[PDB]
């Protein structure tokens, strides 16, 4: 805790959706948004495997579409805009050892864990999947994570998949080793 507002605890990372009609080609474009207004929408991201669909995330009902299972959790619906994003934070628990992501998405995105990029395009792309390089965490429990991703219009996925195993076996980040504040969710 770090101000005097109580923060909801649930199995997920805090998630804030931003729109606008500017062009987002990089993730300094889709932070500067971020810094630039108050979220669009929060939600809770429960389980972060998102799209794939068509025709601008940020356009009608294509956010919701996008959010799926997360979507019930959205404080509002969005008007149109062309171009958006999210921005997640939160804990994740991993034990000490070796991870990696393997990331499917359209279009870029950036993961951080205890501050430190893991896996990042910095570019816009149609659908493509990058196994990044391996990181390490150094202590068990709850690690900080968080997570930039946007559309530029057009098509929009964002998977982001974990491996402990040195990329033999994959999985979702979901309720089971998500924290909204890094205390244990029941
Ligand atoms: O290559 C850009 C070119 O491809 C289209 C095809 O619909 O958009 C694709 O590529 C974009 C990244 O440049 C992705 O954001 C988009 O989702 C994907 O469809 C066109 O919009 C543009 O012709
Ligand atoms: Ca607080
Ligand atoms: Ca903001
Ligand atoms: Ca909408
Ligand atoms: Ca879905
Ligand atoms: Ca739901
Ligand atoms: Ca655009
Ligand atoms: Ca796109």
């Amino acid at each position: 805790q770090d101000d005097s507002t109580p923060d909801s605890l649930f199995a997920g990372l805090v998630g804030e959706y931003y729109g606008t009609n500017s062009q987002l080609n990089n993730i300094s474009d889709f932070r500067a948004l971020v810094d630039s207004k108050e979220a669009d929408a929060t939600f809770e991201a429960a389980n972060i495997s998102y799209g794939r669909g068509s025709s601008d995330v940020a356009k009608g009902t294509h956010l919701q579409e996008f959010l799926g299972s997360d979507a019930s959790t959205l404080s509002t619906d969005p008007g149109d805009n062309t171009d958006g994003g999210i921005y997640l934070q939160g804990y994740v628990y991993l034990e000490a050892g070796t991870y990696n992501f393997k990331v499917t998405a359209d279009d870029g995105y950036e993961i951080t864990i205890n501050g430190n990029p893991v896996a990042t395009v910095d570019n816009n792309q149609s659908v493509y999947t990058v196994t990044h390089a391996s990181f390490t965490i150094s202590e068990s429990g709850y690690q900080a994570i968080d997570m930039i991703w946007w559309d530029q219009g057009g098509d929009y996925v964002f998977q982001p998949t974990l491996s402990a195993d040195g990329g033999s076996t994959y999985f979702v980040l979901d309720s089971a080793i998500l924290s909204s504040t890094g205390e244990t969710p029941y």
